């Protein structure tokens, strides 16, 4: 559980990141046309936060799966040169970097 301690570390670092603004809260399908249709399994940092505090992560691979899901959804719905897309690539590279330099 140096595992789940690190998950707390990297989640907090992601939550406080400059490019984290599109992923702090769940996407509002009422405000974003087509998101409900295109993204099957929505995921964000607050949802990951809620599950983490309540100990809902069996292990670190489950945590990583949700994090990558956030960035997979981002690249699926948003253009790479869009403001959200650009922020997503920064966050995705940040996660993979910090995650790997530990594991
Ligand atoms: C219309 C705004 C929009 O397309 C959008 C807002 N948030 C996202 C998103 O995918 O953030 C995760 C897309």
């Amino acid at each position: 559980h140096s595992d789940l301690t690190f998950c707390e570390i990297i989640l907090m670092e992601m939550e406080s990141h400059d490019a984290a603004w599109p992923f702090l809260e769940p996407v509002n399908p009422r405000l974003v046309s087509g998101y409900r249709r295109i993204i099957k399994n929505p995921m964000d940092f607050s949802t990951m936060r809620e599950r983490l505090l309540r100990g809902g992560y069996t292990s670190s691979e489950e945590f990583a799966a949700d994090a990558l899901l956030v960035f997979d959804n981002c690249q699926t719905f948003n253009e790479d040169d869009s403001e959200v897309g650009k922020a997503g690539h920064i966050m995705r590279r940040f996660f993979e970097s910090r995650w790997e330099e530990f594991y």
